[PDB]
């Protein structure tokens, strides 16, 4: 059994995912708009800025 934390309400399925810094939240990384390639160390979703 799967879960949703990114606020796409989509859930996880396999797709890589990043913690926010500051709310730990897990947002999927296509939506956090980050590519593989470059990966902040630290990571802020919409609502914690
Ligand atoms: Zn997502």
């Amino acid at each position: 059994s799967d879960l949703i934390t990114c606020y796409c309400r989509k859930p996880f399925a396999g797709r890589p995912m990043i913690e926010c810094s500051l709310c730990g939240t897990w947002i999927h990384l296509s939506c956090a708009k980050i590519k593989k390639t470059n990966v902040p160390d630290f990571f802020y979703c919409q609502k914690c800025k």
